[PDB]
């Protein structure tokens, strides 16, 4: 029970990879094969926008983007930022989607995987905004975005949906992998070809502006091949691959903890059984294919006991590990209850574990057990029954 305690408008943030509405032919990160999630909400009453953030930008670059396409205006991820991690300060300018949240407004944020921690700093910032992008401003005399300066909360609720907040060990396969076959530094140069094909952007845009990958006006071949080289984004950390990563997302949580005046709830998933003799996990079936045979094996199966990664983190959904989901914990002080009927605030309330892999749990894999249409409906409503 419980009913409408506040109208506040919900947002919807992708995790890593994610598109856009207008990207991918209309096929929906939010929905999948399943349906759109966003239009459900919208004609049940839940005004529901969609954020679409670099798909494979760290989180702090992420929450600077999804901050102006919430209130409007040009991306600014912070000159002590951009000076240290040597790309532009500057991105791309949107009109905003819900400036009502400059003056009293608020919002719920539901977001899937990587998005949870995107979601995360963009509260963190918003409550204690940066004391280094301040302290730099005023030491070096340039301006500051109104994200870094602290006393903002305008997020009423972050919803975490199969969230790695402590990172997914899957980066650490990619981590062995990268002896020979490197992944990242393939996929930024197929995102350098694409910024300079004409239509790539409509179907798959990798918002990646600020590492000026494309090749520049009057800029010969030869010239932007030089300075491709130099570019610090091949060995940068300012990725979503580091913040993925089992060390990066506790620097993460070090810094990004949970705002008293904000609600959390997070979703667990898993889509594994154990066996009797390895204590190892295998995928069930149903797993999408990708994640059955190229990572669920080296996610329920990889352990470092010295790290901390013991058998409890062999459960998985396909693409992060389970026991990472239901709230930071690697370097963090956040807490986390089990729901018990009444959600409260600066914690982190536990709903409880899914029968659903990574990629079902958003429609983007099918899945007719799982009623994605009534979870998200619910969780609507268990939001639109908050107490501002
Ligand atoms: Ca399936
Ligand atoms: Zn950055």
């Amino acid at each position: 029970a419980s009913p409408r305690a506040n109208d506040a408008p919900i947002v919807l943030l992708h995790g890593f990879t994610g598109w856009g509405r207008e990207e991918m032919l209309g096929f929906k990160y939010w929905g999948g094969v399943r349906g759109d999630i966003e239009q459900w909400l919208n004609d049940n009453g839940y005004r529901t926008y969609t954020l679409a953030v670099g798909p494979l930008s760290s989180n702090w670059d992420r929450a600077c983007e999804a901050y102006a396409q919430l209130v409007g205006g040009t991306v600014d991820y912070g000159a002590a930022h951009a000076a240290k991690h040597g790309h532009a300060r500057f991105g791309r300018t949107y009109p905003g989607l819900l400036p009502e949240l400059k003056r009293g407004g608020r919002v719920h944020i539901i977001a899937h995987s990587q998005g949870g921690q995107t979601a995360r700093m963009l509260v963190s910032l918003l409550e204690n905004g940066s004391q280094e992008e301040r302290e730099y401003a005023k030491a070096h005399n340039v301006s500051l975005s109104p994200l870094f300066e602290g006393g903002h909360h305008f997020v009423l609720s972050v919803t975490t949906i199969a969230t790695p907040h402590d990172g997914t060990t899957l980066v650490n396969m990619v981590d062995f992998t990268d002896r020979f076959f490197d992944l990242q530094k393939a996929v930024l140069k197929a995102a350098a070809v694409a910024s300079n094909v004409p239509y790539t952007s409509q179907v798959y845009d990798f918002k990646l502006d600020q590492w000026g990958l494309r090749r520049q006006p009057g800029e010969s071949f030869d010239h932007y091949f030089e300075r491709l080289k130099r570019s610090p984004v091949w060995t940068s950390t300012d990725t979503a691959r580091y913040d993925l990563s089992i060390p990066g997302a506790e620097k993460l949580n070090q810094w990004v903890q949970a705002s008293p005046n904000t609600y959390y709830l997070s979703f667990s998933t898993e889509r594994t059984h154990r066996g009797a003799l390895t204590g190892n996990y295998y995928p069930e079936l149903g797993m999408n294919a990708f994640s059955a045979v190229v990572c669920a094996p080296f996610l329920g199966s990889y352990r470092n006991e010295a790290l901390g990664i013991d058998d409890r983190w062999l459960e998985n959904d396909g693409i992060v590990n389970t026991v990472s989901m239901n709230g930071p914990k690697r370097g963090s002080s956040d807490r986390i209850v089990p729901y018990d009927g009444t959600l409260k605030k600066g914690v982190w309330n536990d709903m409880g574990t899914y029968n659903v892999d990574h990629l079902e749990v958003i429609g983007v894999d099918p899945n007719p057990s799982f009623d994605i249409r009534a979870f998200y409906l619910r969780l609507a409503e268990q939001l639109a029954s908050l107490r501002p």
